[PDB]
């Protein structure tokens, strides 16, 4: 039942860390990563959400082929990666394409292979290893119901801000 | 004499079916194709046109190297692929870059090799084979004069809507 | 238990049809396909096998990332695509990487999603549509036990020829 | 101290000459180059600048990995390529990523290897060789202080126009 | 009637100059080019030929999609680029795929557009501009009959050497 | 003065771990890495060397553009990464292209930026994090003189084995 639009900022396999400027919609290169790592899934954020830090809620989308920075994908949540960085919580909703029967076997976090979840976790735990003052901690996976609650509160924050 | 701007949605060689949202201009992933096929030419639509279905008129552009989703190319028509899908007519104007003398040998539909036209037709006839309820029929090639008439009526519809 | 080496001739996503010359080991471009299609999986043949036609037994390998023409991959069979072309039988063994626990969930043909099997079938049924005199018919999927029997007989033929 | 945003129009290695339309922000294919050449660095323009010809000031950005057309990169100048074409001056500011310590060794034009500067010059001197009526002349490298003066005047022109 | 096998050393679009070692068959990186140029066509040599300098006769092959270094392509000649470098003659036979009806319109040098021939010439005239002591001169196009004579003499030299 | 040939097995940016079989020369896929990491430089081994474990001595080559698996590059050493894995020593010689003046500024280990050396180290320290029983320890950089001594002993071992 829940679905939303994700804007992918960074396709799977990138060492260039792109970000959308949420005031203008422009794509920016934030930085080239300092570690020999690459985003493990397409990565971006959920449109029309607002986290407590004032940015949209982050999203990871499982896909058969990556998209390009800036592309929208209708998606549904199947779990969430809870984590903190140097600025506090920075959780990521894990998603699959909405309306696509090739993904109907993936409904909740236990439907994603551990090898894939462990590689995602490894990326976020280590990608900033060589950036002074930056880190990732308190990182773990939670289920779809918890992810949906996090999306819902972030939708509420967005609507309160309009 | 006739030329127009085409926005390419899908570069040649893609199995990701991108589409521009005509209200916002954003690029969206519609779907990953269900068949092991790839767009045979760069594919998109003609800016400032409106077909009867309320979307712009589709376009195919022959190029020496593909572009990226969302890129504009000034183009001129050399023929049209007439076809119907599950929603009725969904014709495509075949184009070459405007103002480029490397394409001056291509003025009308007979100037495009049959192998290329037959591969284009094959794509549209088969790409939805594995999507239930979707199909393509009544598919054939027509000449530049017919293509230009179709563009002109779609320009008229666009202007009437403003 | 059964495993073998596959030489991949054609990575997933190719419209260039490469083939290894079995006398010299050289990679050759056989042809650019005439249809707007691309190999649905990495494709090649099983080393040290001989089919009745005097060529090695063909193989399809499911992978998380494609390889390059000429690369060896240790693989194990999970089923087979039976088909005939203009020259008679030309079956393909479907395989996954051997010794890799990320594939342990795939043991037999029912463990591969229908969407993937149907796309593979579609490729072989249609890729020669635009080549005169060439075709593919009598095409269907069989299980691992049948695939292993076909591999074994082809290993026997190879050894008899030495 | 000086930094600015560059919009990259053309990634390193491209023979497709993309340009941003400065009225709309859309990316357009200007042309496929007529020579067998490719942009030697990521290439674009400095946001919120206006040259005498009414377009923003051009920029070259040294990067470890190219970006995509339309991407913003915060950059700082280290020199400038002075040149004229068929329409007069068309200088390019040479830049490195701002705020990135991997580039702190590059502060002025003498910090860029001659092989790289000579390849950049070669590109602009020759890329239009096969376009009638188009050329590049009076081409040479100047230092950061001269580049910064050119940026500053172009920022002043931009602000006067608002 | 004449055809031969070409080994492609360098795909279209490369700035890495690969070469096959003719004693071992191994692919080597000769050098990264010093100019911001890229091979305009797939480039290599004709198997079982020997030029006067003791290397096989060079070949350019027109293709719809490039191959990989080391790949064989059955080809037929349609003309030749005569040129000299710092070591004397170093002519290139221009070819199209043999046995492929998509190329039947290309029989001789006048069937290749001037824009393509001029870009090929430009590449060889300029690619060594920034290499001291290296150059290309006396460069021009000749017809298929002249190309075939050059191939034939080089086949004769090869056979005399066995 | 010292130079040698390196066969690159794995281009920069790969998550596919290729290896050459030293008995046959064939390229094999060893495995897809289990971590979201990619080789930080082109990686392979020095031809005509033998380490104590019976395999050639490993090499890392700094390049402006990656090569393809199996390609030879004439190289010279500028330092070495000393490390141990689950099987003992598995050091890597760090190299630049031989005979190429664009690399003449890199003569010893202090001429390579720390950011690059630290990223290389990070790769080897972490790439097997998610493989049970596999690890990398005792990892550090040493100078050219030490690297050359290691190459020389491995050349001696190779020659003793013939
Ligand atoms: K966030
Ligand atoms: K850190
Ligand atoms: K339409
Ligand atoms: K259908
Ligand atoms: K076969
Ligand atoms: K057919
Ligand atoms: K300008
Ligand atoms: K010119
Ligand atoms: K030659
Ligand atoms: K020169
Ligand atoms: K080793
Ligand atoms: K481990």
């Amino acid at each position: 039942h829940m679905q939303f639009d994700v804007t992918i900022e960074i396709p799977k396999g990138q060492r260039n860390k792109y970000e959308v400027d949420h005031e203008t919609g422009r794509v920016r290169l934030d930085r080239y990563l300092y570690t020999p790592m690459a985003y493990p899934t397409d990565y971006g954020f959920i449109e029309d959400t607002l986290g407590d830090d004032g940015d949209p809620l982050d999203a990871l989308v499982l896909l058969p082929q990556p998209v390009f920075p800036g592309v929208l994908v209708a998606a549904r949540p199947v779990g969430m990666f809870r984590m903190v960085d140097e600025h506090g919580g920075d959780d990521k909703v894990l998603c699959v394409p909405a309306g696509d029967p090739r993904w109907d076997h993936v409904q909740d976090i236990g439907d994603v292979p551990a090898f894939e979840l462990d590689a995602i976790k490894h990326f976020f735990v280590h990608y900033k290893d060589l950036e002074p003052g930056k880190f990732v901690k308190a990182a773990d996976w939670v289920d779809r119901a918890e992810a949906e609650a996090e999306v819902q509160r972030s939708v509420e924050r967005f609507k309160a801000g309009t």
